[PDB]
C-alpha cells in the first residue's frame, strides 16, 4: 500500500542518501525509490532461491556473453505489480515519476537482438515459475553512447556503474578463481593445467522478476581482480581487464586475445559456480545431466564444453567415455549466426597460448569425432575435413559451431526458416548424422517490457475489452479478432497511436531540428546498422521519394516521416559511411521546404532498449527490409507488430512466419525469397543491370556519386558506390524496385485510416506466438526437459 | 535501545544483504552491523552539515596525501555511546561482537605516524565541535599488506574496497574537473591554461563522530574518473590510475609524475571543493581567509599554493597583490620532515609538462620572493640563492618546503625540539625576517581510538576511580595522581595490562609457531622499519640479551618477549634486509631448546592500526629509539605511555615532552642527545672503535658477519656490516652500550612489581598533555582562529 511505500521512499533518503527533501538531486528521489523497489522483492527472492535450493528442480542455466538488459526501476513495479501503488506514493510527495525514472541508465550489457534475446527470456523462465539463471560477464562499459557529430557516428563509454547499482548485489562468499596461460603437465596422477595467471571472478546478482507470480531468478553477472611496486600494483588492472568493456560487434567475428579471455572467463566462473551448487545440493557426478540444463547462447560459450571435461577429466578423475557423454546431454547450442563473418573460429596459437589444456581437449575431442565419421563413411574423405573442428589452412583454426554440435544433445535454430536452413544446409552433416537433435525454436519478446510498459496505451486499451490474462497467456490477443467490426474500436486503437506518436514527436521536437508533423506516417527502421540489414535499401527510397517532390510537388503526397536509427561497430566502416549518408541525406530533405512538412528524416543517435521502448509504439511502419536468408529471425520485427506497427519486409527471418500467424496480405512482403536470391547467385550479381534499367533508381545514384549531399566534399561516399556496383552481398538495387512498389502499396493503404487499422487489429491479434513465454515452454519441453509452475 | 538495535540488525542482514540467519556469512553480519551503527549517525550528520552550511562558522581544512584512519564500525560506536548497546544486541542473537568487527578492512590510506595525525585530528576536530573537513584522495589500495615469506617481507595489495565500504557515501554532484598538461596562453582577458587534459574527481564522504556531541563532520575522499576503440576504453584506466594506490615512502623522497598527479588531483579538487562552498554560503573574496583555514599537511599538498593563486587571478581575476595576501592568510603549513630525503624537491621540467602555469606561479612568487631579500640584504648574494624557491643546482629543483613558509601565516614543527630546529637551524633564513610566523604544536593521540576503544580496560578502571571527565579533558589523569600509595589500584593495573597482556598472548600463539609466556615483559617496537629508528639497536640488544644466556644459562635473566613490529617500504633494501636479520635472529632465538621461557622474539606481521590497538594496550616497554634528532615528534611513543608502559628512548622527539610532564626518573631515557651526536660529528663517527672497544658487541656483530643466524646464507648480512661500519648516519653503535646499559635498569625495576607499576602510573597519570584534543586547542587558537562549540 501506498502509505508505507511513501515510508519506504523517505526512510532510505535519510538513511542511505543521506539528505533533506530540501537538498536531494533527480537521481537520489531514484536511488530512495529503487532501493524502495528492491526491498518488496529481497522477500521473494530468498524463497524463491531457498525454493529452488531446498527442492532441486532441474536449474536451467543460460549462459551468454550478453544480457542487453536496459532499465530496471520500472519493469520491476510492473512485474511486481506495485507500479500504480509507487507512483502514487511518488505523486503524493510532489515528485515527478518520469523524471526519476529516466535518471536510470541502460545494463547496455549487449549488442543487439540475441542481447534483447537473453534478456527477454530471462523474463519468461521467471514469470513461467521456472528454475532458471542468468550466467554472464559485469561489464563495466556496455555498448557505446552515438553521439550523432557531423553526421557520424561518435562513441563514448557506457560509464554506467559511474555512480552505482541499487539492482545488483555482491556475493563475496561466491568468488571464484579462473586461470589463463602456463604449460600443460602430464604426468603420474593424471594430467595438470601448472603454473598458470589467475584471474578472480566476483559475482554479482540481479533478480529478475517474475510476471505476477513470486518467482524471483538470479542473474548472475561477474567481475574480475587479482589476487617496481607501484607499477605492479599499477598492473592489476590488466586483469581488472577482463571484465571493463564488452566487444561491439553485432554479426561479426573479431577474434580479439582479450575477448577470447572474456569468454574462458565467464564461462569457467559459471562452470565451477554451477558445480559447486550441484554439489551443495542433496546430490557422484551420474545425476548432472538430470540436475544442469546449460543452454549455450551461440558459439560465444562453446568453451564451456571443453571446460567442463576439464573439470571432469583432470579435476573429479572421471572417466572419459561418461564425462563426454554427460557433457552432451548438459549442453545445448542456440545457434544465433549466419553471415560466416560472424562465426567465432579461434586461431589455435591462440588458444594453445592462452587456455593450452582445452587445445588437447577440443584436439582430443575432435579427435574421436573423426573416428566415427571414419567408421562411418570410410571411403569418404571430403566429409572428414568438412566435420573436423580444426579448419587446417595457412593459419589453422577451431570451428567453435562444429564444437558446439559435437557437444551439445540439441541444437537449433531462432526462427522455423533460419532453422531449415541450419539443418538441411549449414550442418547437412552434422544433421544427416543424426536429425533429432537440430530442431526450431523461434525468437520471441515479453508482453511485459514490450507491451504493458512501454506502451500503456495499448496494454489498457485491449485490457478493458479481453481481461489481463493476456499478459500471462499472450496468444489471447487473437480474441481482438472478435473486434474486427467495431466502430469505436478501430478509432479508439487510432487513438493509442496517435497519444504515442504525439509523445514520441515533442521528444524528436526537443531533440533535433526539425519540424515534426504529428498525423504523417510513422516510418521506422531501428537495428545495428549493417550492409545486410539494408538500411542504405531504406535509405535510396527514401530519396527516391525527395526526387518525387521535386518533378512535382503538387501532387498529393502521403506524408511520412523516416526514422533510421542503430549502432554501428567502431571497426564497421561501411555503416558508419551509411549512417553518414543517412545523415547528409536527412540534412537536404530536412531544411528544404520545397518539400516542406511532406517529408522529414530522422535518424536516432545512441538507439538502445529504453529508447526502443519509446519509439516502437510510435510507429506505423515497422521496416524489416533484410536480405533473403540474412535475418535469422529478428526480435525487433516482432515488437513492432504488437504495437500496432505495419511491417514492410523479406520472406526472411521469423517476418516469415508472422504472416503465417497474421496472413501474408496483412503484412506488406517484397522482393526476392532465399530462392530467388539463390537463382540470381547462380547468374552471379550483375549491379549496372537495375542501374541502367531503372530510370529512377539510377538518379539517386547518381545523386551520391556527384555529391548532391555532400557538396562540400563530392565523392566521399565512392565507398559506397564500390559496394553497390561490384560487391553487393545484400543486392541492394535488385531489390529495390519490388521495395519502392512495395512500399507505394503502404503509402495507399495509410490514406484510408479505417483500413490500416483493420489491417493494424489483424497484426496485433496474430501476434501470439511471439510472446517470449511460448519460446520459453517450447525451449522447456524439448530441449532443457524441465517443468513450469509457481 | 537494545531492541531495536536487534531490529535493524536483523531488518538489514534482510534487505540490504538480502541474506537469511540461516545462510548468511560472517561478512554479511558484520555489512549489517555496520548500517545498524550508520543509522543512528546520519541525522547528526546532516544537521551537523547544515549547522555550517547555515551559520557559516570559520571552516578548518586538513588537506592530507595520507588518512591512516584504520577500521571505523568499532570507533562509531563508542562514540555514538552504542558500543554497549550494540555488544548486547548482538551477544543476544547469539553472534560474537568481537568476530564481526575483524572483518572490516583497514582503512589505512596512511604510510606512518603522519597517516595517522590526520585521522587522529578528525577525532578531536569532531569533538572539540569545529566546523572542519579532511580532504584526501580516496586510495583504492591503500598502505601493501605484508607477509613473511622465507623470513622476508612480501608486498600485497591492500584491497580494502574489493567488498565495499559502508562508511563512505559517494557525492556524485559534488564532483570536479580537474586538470593536467596542455599549454598557457597570456591573451586580453588574463591567461588562459588550455589544450589540458582531464581528470574528474569524484568525492566519498564519511562520518567523522565525535565522542557524545551532536557534531559529526566530513571527511571528503576524491577518486578519478575519465570524463582501437577496445583500447580507447582500457586506456581509461590512465587517468583512474591518479587515485589507485598509496605511495609507501615513508620519510622518503622518490619524485614520480603519477605522485605528482596524485598530489594536484587532490589539491586541484579540494581547493575548487572549497571555494564553490564559499561561494555557496553567505558570502568579494575578501571574507575567505576569516572563513577558511586549510592546513598543510607536510609539504605533499604543496601545489595548493600556487593553485589556489591560479584560482584566485586567473578564474577570478583578482589583482595579484589581493590573491597573495589571501594565499598565506588561509593556508597554514605543517612541516613533518627531518631527514633531507623527505624534503619534496620536484624536478622543473616536470612541473613544466604537467603543470606550467603552476611553474609560471611558483616563478612568480619566487621572482616577489627574492625582491624582499635582495631589499633587505643587497650585499647577501649567497642568501638569494639558498631563500630562493628554486635550487639552481644541477637540473633546477623546486624547494617545496619554501613554498609554503613563504606562503603560509604559519609554519609549524611536531615537538618543542623540532619546531625548535626548524625555527632556528633548518629554516633561519626565513624565521630571522619572520619570526612570529613560526610556532609549535607538539603532537597528540586521540585517547577515544588509544582508550575508550584499545582498551576497555584502563577506560574503565580510570572511569571508575576518577570519572569520566578525563576522555574529553585529558588533562584531567592527573587526577590519578592521588592513588600512587595506592597498593589495590596498583595492583588492579597490573592486572588490566595482564589481561591486555594475555589476551595478546593468546593472540601471538594463535599467529605464530611460537610459544608465550605469559610473565615476560613485552618489549615492543611498532613503526616502519627504518636504519634512523634503529629496529635495528632494538635488534642487536635482543642478541646480547641471547648470549647472557649462553654465558651463563643459570643467572637469572629476567623473561622479556621482544615484538618488533613495522613495514619496510618496498625500495628500502636497508630495511627490508633488518627484517631478514630480526627473523633470522628469531628462527634461532625460539629454537635454541637452551632457553625456552626466558625469551621468545617475534616481527609483528602486516603492522597496522588496527594490529596496534592489539599490541599497545599490551606492553610493558615501548622501543622509543630513534638516533637523537631524527624524530621529529613521534605518536606511537605516546601511546604506549597511556597504555601503562614505560618508554625506553634516547631524548629525541616528542620523548623529552613526555620527560617533561612525567620527569625523567619515571622514563628510561638513555644514549645521546642532539648535542652529543652533534659533537660526535664535529669529531666523526669512526665506527670500529666500539666494535674493539667492547666485548659483547663484538660477538653480536661477528655472529651477524660470520655467519651465526645466517648458516645457509652466510654473507647474506655483509650489506649491514658494511652499513653499520661505513655508512651508519644513525650511529647504532655510538647508542648500543648506553641503550644496553639502560636496558639493564628496565630489566631490574620490572622485577619489582609495585615500584614499576607505581611509574607505569605515574606515567598515565602525566600522559595527559599528549591529547590531540589539545593538540586541536592549540591549533584552532593561533593557527585557524576558531571556536570549539556544540
Ligand atoms: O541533507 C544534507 N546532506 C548532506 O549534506 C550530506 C549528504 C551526503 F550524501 C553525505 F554523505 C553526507 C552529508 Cl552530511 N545536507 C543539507 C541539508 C539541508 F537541508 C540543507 C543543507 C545541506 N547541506 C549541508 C552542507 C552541504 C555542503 O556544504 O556541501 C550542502 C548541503
Ligand atoms: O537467504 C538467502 N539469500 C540468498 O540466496 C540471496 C542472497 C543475495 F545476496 C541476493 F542478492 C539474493 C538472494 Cl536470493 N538464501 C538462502 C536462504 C535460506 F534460508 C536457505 C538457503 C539459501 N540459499 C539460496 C540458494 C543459494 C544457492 O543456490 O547457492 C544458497 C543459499
Ligand atoms: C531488439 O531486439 C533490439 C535490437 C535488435 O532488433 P532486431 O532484431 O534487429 O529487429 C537492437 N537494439 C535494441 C535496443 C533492441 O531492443
Ligand atoms: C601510531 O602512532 C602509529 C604509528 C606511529 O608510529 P611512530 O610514531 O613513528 O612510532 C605508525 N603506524 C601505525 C599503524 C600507528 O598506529
Ligand atoms: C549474432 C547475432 O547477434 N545474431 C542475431 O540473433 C538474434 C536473436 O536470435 C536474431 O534475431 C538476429 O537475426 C541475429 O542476427
Ligand atoms: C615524513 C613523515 O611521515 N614524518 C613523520 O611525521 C610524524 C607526524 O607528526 C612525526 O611524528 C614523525 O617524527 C615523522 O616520522
Amino acid at each position: 500500500n501506498v502509505a508505507e511505500l511513501k515510508k519506504s521512499f523517505n526512510r532510505h533518503l535519510h538513511f542511505t542518501l543521506v539528505k533533506d527533501r530540501n537538498v536531494a538531486t533527480t537521481r537520489d528521489y531514484y536511488f530512495a525509490l529503487a532501493h524502495t523497489v528492491r526491498d518488496h522483492l529481497v522477500g521473494r527472492w530468498i524463497r524463491t532461491q531457498q525454493h529452488y535450493y531446498d527442492k532441486c528442480p532441474k536449474r536451467v542455466y543460460y549462459l551468454s556473453l550478453e544480457f542487453y538488459m536496459g532499465r530496471t526501476l520500472q519493469n520491476t513495479m510492473i512485474n511486481l505489480g506495485l507500479q500504480n501503488a509507487c507512483d502514487e506514493a511518488i505523486y503524493q510527495l510532489g515528485l515527478d515519476i518520469e523524471e526519476l525514472e529516466e535518471i536510470e541508465e541502460d545494463a547496455g550489457l549487449g549488442n543487439g537482438g540475441l542481447g534483447r534475446l537473453a534478456a527477454c527470456f530471462l523474463d519468461s523462465m521467471a514469470t513461467l515459475g521456472l528454475a532458471a539463471y542468468g550466467y554472464g560477464i559485469r561489464y563495466e562499459y556496455g555498448i557505446f553512447n552515438q553521439k550523432i557529430r557531423d553526421g557520424w557516428q561518435v562513441e563514448e563509454a557506457d560509464d554506467w556503474l559511474r555512480y552505482g547499482n541499487p539492482w545488483e548485489k555482491s556475493r563475496p562468499e561466491f568468488m571464484l578463481p579462473v586461470h589463463f596461460y602456463g604449460k600443460v603437465e602430464h604426468t603420474n596422477t593424471g594430467t595438470k593445467w601448472i603454473d598458470t595467471q589467475v584471474v578472480l571472478a566476483l559475482p554479482y546478482d540481479t533478480p529478475v522478476p517474475g510476471y505476477m507470480n513470486n518467482t524471483v531468478n538470479t542473474m548472475r553477472l561477474w567481475s574480475a581482480r587479482a589476487p617496481d611496486y607501484i607499477q605492479a600494483v599499477l598492473d592489476r588492472n590488466l586483469a581488472e581487464n577482463i571484465s571493463r568493456v564488452l566487444y561491439p560487434n553485432d554479426n561479426f567475428f573479431e577474434g580479439k586475445e582479450l575477448r577470447l579471455k572474456q569468454e574462458y572467463f565467464v564461462v569457467a566462473a559459471t562452470l565451477q559456480d554451477i558445480i559447486r551448487r550441484f554439489k551443495a545440493s542433496k546430490f557422484v557426478f551420474d545425476a548432472f545431466p538430470d540436475q544442469v540444463a546449460i543452454q549455450l547462447n551461440d558459439t560465444h560459450p562453446a568453451l564451456a564444453i571443453p571446460e567442463l571435461m576439464r573439470i571432469f577429466v583432470d579435476i573429479e578423475k572421471l572417466p572419459w567415455s561418461k564425462a563426454w557423454e554427460l557433457t552432451q546431454k548438459t549442453f545445448a547450442y542456440t545457434n544465433h549466426t549466419v553471415l560466416p563473418e560472424a562465426l567465432e573460429r579461434w586461431p589455435v596459437d591462440l588458444v594453445e597460448k592462452l587456455l593450452p589444456r582445452h587445445l588437447e581437449i577440443i584436439y582430443e575431442i575432435n579427435q574421436k569425432h573423426l573416428d566415427r565419421i571414419v567408421a562411418l563413411f570410410p571411403k569418404d574423405v571430403d566429409r572428414l575435413r568438412r566435420m573436423s573442428l580444426i579448419e587446417e589452412e595457412g593459419s589453422k583454426r577451431i570451428n567453435m559451431a562444429h564444437l558446439c554440435i559435437v557437444g551439445s544433445h540439441a541444437v537449433n535454430g531462432v526462427a522455423k526458416i533460419h532453422s531449415d536452413i541450419v539443418k538441411t544446409k549449414v550442418f547437412k552433416d552434422f544433421s544427416e548424422l543424426e536429425p533429432d537433435k537440430f530442431q526450431n525454436k523461434t525468437n520471441g519478446i515479453t508482453p511485459r517490457r514490450w507491451l504493458l510498459l512501454c506502451n500503456p496505451g495499448l496494454a489498457e486499451l485491449i485490457a478493458e475489452k479481453i481481461g489481463e490474462d493476456y499478459v500471462k497467456d499472450l496468444s489471447q490477443l487473437t480474441k481482438l479478432h472478435s473486434f474486427l467490426g467495431d466502430d469505436v474500436f478501430l478509432r479508439e486503437l487510432a487513438k493509442v497511436k496517435q497519444e504515442n506518436k504525439l509523445k514520441f514527436s515533442q521528444f524528436l521536437e526537443t531533440e533535433y531540428k526539425v519540424k515534426i508533423n504529428p498525423s504523417s506516417m510513422f516510418d521506422v527502421q531501428v537495428k545495428r546498422i549493417h550492409e545486410y540489414k539494408r538500411q542504405l535499401l531504406n535509405c535510396l527510397h527514401v530519396i527516391t521519394m525527395y526526387n518525387r517532390i521535386k518533378k512535382d510537388p503538387k501532387k498529393l503526397f502521403v506524408p511520412r516521416t523516416v526514422i533510421i536509427g542503430g549502432k554501428a561497430a567502431p571497426g564497421y566502416h561501411m555503416a558508419k559511411m551509411i549512417i553518414k549518408l543517412i545523415t547528409s541525406v536527412a540534412d537536404v530533405v530536412n531544411n528544404d521546404p520545397m518539400v516542406g512538412s511532406k517529408l522529414k528524416v530522422i535518424f536516432l543517435e545512441n538507439y538502445r532498449v529504453s529508447l526502443a521502448e519509446k519509439v516502437i509504439p510510435a510507429t506505423d511502419l515497422s521496416e524489416q527490409i533484410s536480405t533473403a536468408g540474412t535475418e535469422a529471425s529478428g526480435t525487433g520485427n516482432m515488437k513492432f507488430m504488437l504495437n500496432g506497427a505495419l511491417t514492410i519486409g523479406t520472406m526472411d527471418g521469423a517476418n516469415v512466419e508472422m504472416a503465417e500467424e497474421a496472413g501474408e496480405e496483412n503484412l506488406f512482403i517484397f522482393g526476392m525469397r532465399i530462392d530467388d536470391v539463390a537463382a540470381l547467385d547462380k547468374k552471379g550479381y550483375e549491379a549496372k543491370e537495375y542501374y541502367e534499367a531503372l530510370p529512377e533508381l539510377k538518379l539517386v545514384i547518381d545523386q551520391i556519386d556527384n555529391g548532391f549531399f555532400s557538396p562540400k566534399q563530392p565523392d566521399l561516399f565512392k565507398d559506397i558506390i564500390n559496394m553497390l556496383f561490384y560487391h553487393d552481398r545484400f543486392k541492394v538495387f535488385a531489390d529495390y524496385e519490388a521495395y519502392v512498389k512495395c512500399q507505394d502499396k503502404v503509402s495507399q493503404l495509410y490514406m484510408n485510416p479505417k483500413a490500416w487499422n483493420t489491417m493494424v487489429l489483424k497484426n496485433i491479434a496474430a501476434s501470439g506466438k511471439f510472446s517470449s513465454d511460448r519460446t520459453i515452454k517450447e525451449y522447456a519441453q524439448n530441449i532443457w526437459n524441465v517443468e513450469p509452475s509457481d
